[PDB]
């Protein structure tokens, strides 16, 4: 299916009740997944499933500003299976990106970059087959 890393356009960038929906299946022996939702150089949302760090699963996320990483934000709840299909649903919401995986709610991400029009395309990367990248308003 679709090439991994994989680079979304988000036209005009995101807007509320902007649906942006991940369809894939996790490679046997994954380490990572990432999502970036970009601003230039800048990643404001980068949502990133660690499958072994400290022999533990993990989603880690944050902000990049100019090149620096800021203050990360984890959630143990871990929903990926190595091997198996997932689908990723983000939801961005006036104040968060609200994330679902397989139709139940993950979590919440207060948004730090406030210029949402700005952010423009999603990277899609990491140990997945990439089955489909979508968006639609709802
Ligand atoms: C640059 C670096 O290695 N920083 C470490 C963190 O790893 C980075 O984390 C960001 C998100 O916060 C990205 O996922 C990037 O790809 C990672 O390299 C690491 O999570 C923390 C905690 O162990 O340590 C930093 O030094």
């Amino acid at each position: 299916p679709l090439i991994v890393p994989y680079n979304l356009p988000l036209p005009g960038g995101v807007v509320p009740r902007m649906l942006i929906t991940i369809l894939g299946t996790v490679k046997p022996n994954a380490n990572r997944i990432a999502l970036d939702f970009q601003r230039g150089n800048d990643v404001a949302f980068h949502f990133n499933p660690r499958f072994n760090e400290n022999n533990r699963r993990v989603i880690v996320c944050n902000t990049k500003l100019d090149n620096n990483w800021g203050r990360e934000e984890r959630q143990s709840v871990f929903p990926f299976e190595s091997g198996k299909p997932f689908k990723i649903q983000v939801l961005v919401e006036p104040d968060h990106f609200k994330v679902a995986v397989n139709d139940a709610h993950l979590l919440q991400y207060n948004h730090r970059v406030k210029k949402l029009n700005e952010i423009s395309k999603l990277g899609i990367s990491g140990d997945i087959d990439l089955t489909s990248a979508s968006y639609t308003m709802i």
